[PDB]
């Protein structure tokens, strides 16, 4: 019942913050969405700023990711496919993470710093998988920086990709992999 | 005068919309920023929604010339001018970029009506790229992939910087061109 209520409030926080952003969302709005009074929301989460962080802590990218390269016997295509599947599926089921993150990147706020780990943590692996695929002659790209840039844009901002798709004539993961294995 | 009052209102809207987005900004706040009567502001632009579109009409990419034609159909030269012009415009009107986002995500009724202040640049981009590929000076997976990552840097320079901060100066345009000319 404690956990249920805490979960209810975090689900509501994610929903409302995702709709209106940090500033446009109130603790009252959230509490109302969660069917609890404001005092109940303060008790568990102690104010707007910390609730926002707990939203990223709970629904952000899971911090305990296996090593995808080892998990996939150092087959980089297989490692990248699994990595990207894990990560794009997460953003599909928790889209607010993507849209809130990619927002705060523009406001360059103090929130950004505390938020980073919960959508950024796995980029190190993404670098390793790519560099090992390049080393194996299985991936081809101009630079690692350029490639992480467009791959993480798709991961965090899949709707921009849909938007460009509407203007210029799939499966996201397969499309990332085809762009990399083009020789 | 009518014209002057309208300039002031648009300057205000741009500023205020940029800060808080469509939803978190009221016509009251813009009018107050412009030091004008709310109901006048509202009437002159026939409402908040139309005012918002006029912000894009005024400050967007309505402006451009045929960069291919202006560059003697040298695609590299045309793309460089194109990129320089576009990035400079986003630098000088950052709200256009950041507001395009809040809206590419909300997939709003508003998106459809703001698109026309980017579609035009994007087809010119497409033409430059295809002309370059045809002349054998550009090489890429697909035009859709290419336009996706380029327009990503252009409309959302701050994410590009954010990734630059996580993955190891340099001219942005050169970097785009180098990624296109890479054999």
């Amino acid at each position: 019942s404690r956990e249920q209520t805490m979960e209810n409030i975090l689900k509501a926080a994610k929903k409302k913050f995702g709709e209106r952003g940090y500033e446009g969302t109130s603790i009252q709005e959230i509490a109302k969405e969660a069917k609890v009074n404001v005092a109940m929301a303060s008790y568990y989460f102690n104010g707007k700023e910390n609730l926002y962080y707990e939203v990223f802590k709970k629904y952000g990218l899971a911090n305990e990711l296996p090593n995808f390269l080892e998990k996939n016997q150092f087959n980089p295509i297989n490692a990248l496919r699994e990595y990207l599947t894990v990560f794009t599926t997460h953003i599909k089921e928790n889209p607010e993470i993507g849209t809130l993150a990619y927002e705060e990147i523009i406001k360059e706020s103090a929130r950004l710093e505390k938020i980073k780990p919960y959508f950024i943590g796995s980029f190190e692996q993404l670098k390793e998988i790519l560099q090992e695929g390049e080393k194996q002659g299985v991936f081809h790209f101009f630079s690692i920086n350029h490639t992480i840039h467009w791959i993480t844009s798709i991961v965090l901002f899949p709707k921009f990709k849909k938007f460009i798709d509407g203007l210029v004539p799939g499966d996201l993961v397969s499309r990332i992999i085809s762009a990399l294995t083009d020789k």
